[PDB]
């Protein structure tokens, strides 16, 4: 139906722009601490801790096939590579560090996305 395509392109204009704040929240990761998703051979116990792991890898692999349909979906995946990080590493460690620093820095650009996609519609 026409009603199905004009949907369809909607969420291809919802995955461009969550595309574009994706790239603008990875540039807040200079290390790459976030980039790929926490290696179980290197740490083996860490689905006992973390019950939802998630990356920058593993978000980009959703959006390209148009897997979220709306920007909390979004905010969902990037929240929980902050908070899983935020339990497994404690305080006093570069990774903790570098989540806090993701969560301040990510919060102004997902403040305006979401004014863009209320006012885009």
């Amino acid at each position: 139906s026409m009603e199905q395509v004009a949907m369809e392109l909607r969420l291809t204009e919802l995955t461009r722009l969550l595309r574009s704040v994706l790239d603008q929240l990875q540039d807040k990761d200079p290390a790459r601490i976030f980039a790929q998703p926490v290696s179980l051979k290197e740490v083996p116990d860490y689905l006992d801790h973390i019950k939802h792991p998630m990356d920058f890898a593993t978000m980009r692999k959703r959006l390209e096939a148009q897997g979220y349909k709306n920007l909390h979906e979004f905010e969902e995946d990037f929240d929980l590579i902050i908070d899983n990080c935020m339990k497994y590493n404690a305080r006093d460690t570069v990774f903790y560090r570098a989540a806090v620093r993701l969560r301040d820095q990510g919060g102004v650009v997902l403040r305006q996305a979401r004014r863009e996609v209320d006012s885009i519609g």
